[PDB]
């Protein structure tokens, strides 16, 4: 308000508009996200009645006890919008931009990044939060430390064990049961999206652009990809939801063994 200086617009879209900023009191880098009230579908409430976007409830749930998920520092209400203050690593690059620039990632680098995304999604789920929009656009890379951060909880929901029948994340990462039936369970839909994301990292682009391709579930590799990495992708993209791996089965897969630590990853790949 006068607590923050605003710097450049970092992006805008379905998610409203997000700006780079600095917290005046201690110069802490922050991101400042403006969410229009008209565009919030889900509202939650705080343990004291205050009515908030669900995104704020979800961020508070996962605020606790990691570093692979973005931290909500503060929020404000305005007549037509909420304003969320989020942490901001610096230097940082969004993973979508990084893959635009480098193309397909070497498997060692994709394995370190993918592993870190699995740790961040397991943390959301352990805190009772389903993200519902895992994709390269929603992952930031801290370039000095090689640490990834999952961001943008504006499509997320409380995690539950029954079926979801609404969805507003990214269609090209959504599963065949959502396309066909408008119904999915949270964890198996999250594993499908992680299959899309892993194919995106190792091939430099997503496998499916059309509904008909998502429902057929046939995966073709246009880049040289090891048979263990293709096996994992094709498992995550199983057509039947119950044939997809759990998070523990993904992290015990042969392709996931010997992961680099984030700092080594930065030393080797991010300079
Ligand atoms: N949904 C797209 C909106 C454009 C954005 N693009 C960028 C580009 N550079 C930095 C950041 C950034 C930095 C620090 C924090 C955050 C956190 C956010 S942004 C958001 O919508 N929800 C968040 O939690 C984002 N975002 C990629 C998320």
């Amino acid at each position: 308000e006068s607590q923050y200086q605003v710097g450049p617009l970092l992006g805008s879209g379905g998610f409203g508009s997000v700006y780079s900023g600095i917290r005046v009191s201690d110069n802490l880098p922050v991101a400042i996200k403006h969410v229009e009230k008209d565009r919030i579908s889900d509202w939650g409430e705080l343990p004291n009645g205050t009515r908030v976007p669900m995104e704020v409830v979800l961020l508070k749930k996962v605020s606790s006890g990691f570093s692979g998920v973005i931290r909500l520092l503060d929020w404000f209400e305005r007549p037509d919008s909420f304003v969320l203050i989020l942490e901001r690593p610096e230097p940082v690059q969004d993973l979508f931009d990084f893959i635009t620039e480098r193309g397909a990632l070497q498997e060692e680098l994709a394995r370190s990044f993918f592993w870190q995304v699995l740790e961040a999604v397991r943390h959301c789920h352990n805190c009772g939060v389903l993200h519902r929009d895992i994709k390269d656009e929603n992952i930031l890379i801290d370039l000095n430390r090689g640490e990834l951060k999952l961001i943008d909880f504006g499509s997320g929901a409380l995690l539950k064990d029954t079926v979801y029948t609404d969805f507003d994340g990214t269609r090209v990462y959504s599963p065949p049961e959502w396309i066909r039936y408008h119904r999915y369970h949270g964890r198996s839909a999250a594993v499908w999206s992680l299959g899309i994301l892993l194919y995106d990292m190792v091939c430099g682009d997503i496998p499916f652009e059309h509904d008909e391709e998502i429902i057929r579930g046939q995966v073709f590799f246009r880049q040289r990809v090891s048979s263990e990495c293709q096996h994992l992708i094709r498992w995550c993209l199983a057509l039947r939801p119950s044939d997809r791996p759990t998070f523990e089965e993904i992290q015990n897969h042969p392709w996931m063994q010997d992961v680099l630590l984030p700092q080594e990853t930065a030393e080797i790949h991010l300079h």
